[PDB]
C-alpha cells in the first residue's frame, strides 16, 4: 500500500518501465515489442548494457517490493542470487536451492523466480537447469540467450 512514481527507459530489449515508491524500486517491466532508488535503477541498467566493464562500480537501489518486507524462502533465494551469481556465471535451479539453505528445494526455487519483481537486477536469468539446458524464462526464452550472450556466457544465443 505504497505510493509510487514510474519511470520508463529504451533497451535493447524494448522499453523498461521501473516503477518505485521512497523507500525503494518495486518493479521492472518490459513491453517492448526522479527519486534516488530509481535513478540508481535508470543508471544501472544503462551501465548494464552500454557499459558492462564497470557494472559492478554503478549502486545498487534499495528494493520495496512487498517480496523483500518480510522473510520468506523467496526472499532467501532472490537475495542470495543476487548476491553471488556475477556478471558472465550461471547456477542451476538446484544448486541455487542450496545456496538458499535447502538442497531439495528446487522447484521451490523456480517458484520463487517466477515471482522475481526486478529481472536482471536480480539476476533470474542466470538461472539455468543444467550444463547443457539453459532452462526457461519468465521474460521469454530468447530474452535469458539474449543476456546470457550479452555477458559472453556460452549458452547464450543473440
Ligand atoms: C525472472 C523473471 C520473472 C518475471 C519476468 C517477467 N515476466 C513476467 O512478468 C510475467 C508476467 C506475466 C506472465 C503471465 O503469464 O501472465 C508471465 C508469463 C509466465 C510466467 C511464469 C511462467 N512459469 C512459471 C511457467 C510461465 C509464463 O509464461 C508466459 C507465457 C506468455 N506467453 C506464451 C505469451 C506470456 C507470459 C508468461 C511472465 C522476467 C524474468
Ligand atoms: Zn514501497
Amino acid at each position: 500500500d505504497c505510493e509510487m512514481k514510474r519511470t520508463t527507459l529504451d533497451s535493447p530489449l524494448g522499453k523498461l518501465e521501473l516503477s518505485g515508491c521512497e523507500q525503494g524500486l518495486h518493479e521492472i517491466i518490459f513491453l517492448g515489442k526522479g527519486p534516488e532508488p530509481l535513478m540508481q535503477a535508470t543508471a544501472w541498467l544503462n551501465a548494464y548494457f552500454h557499459q558492462p566493464e564497470a557494472i559492478e562500480e554503478f549502486p545498487v537501489p534499495a528494493l520495496h517490493h512487498p517480496v523483500f518486507q518480510q522473510e520468506s524462502f523467496t526472499r532467501q533465494v532472490l537475495w542470495k542470487l543476487l548476491k553471488v551469481v556475477k556478471f558472465g556465471e550461471v547456477i542451476s535451479y538446484s544448486h541455487l536451492a542450496a545456496l538458499a539453505g535447502n538442497p531439495a528445494a528446487t522447484a521451490a526455487v523456480k517458484t520463487a523466480l517466477s515471482g522475481n519483481p526486478v529481472p536482471i537486477l536480480i539476476p533470474c536469468h542466470r538461472v539455468v537447469q543444467g550444463d547443457l539446458d539453459v532452462g526457461g524464462y519468465e521474460g521469454g526464452l530468447a530474452v535469458k540467450e539474449w543476456l546470457l550472450a550479452h555477458e559472453g556466457h556460452r549458452l547464450g544465443k543473440r
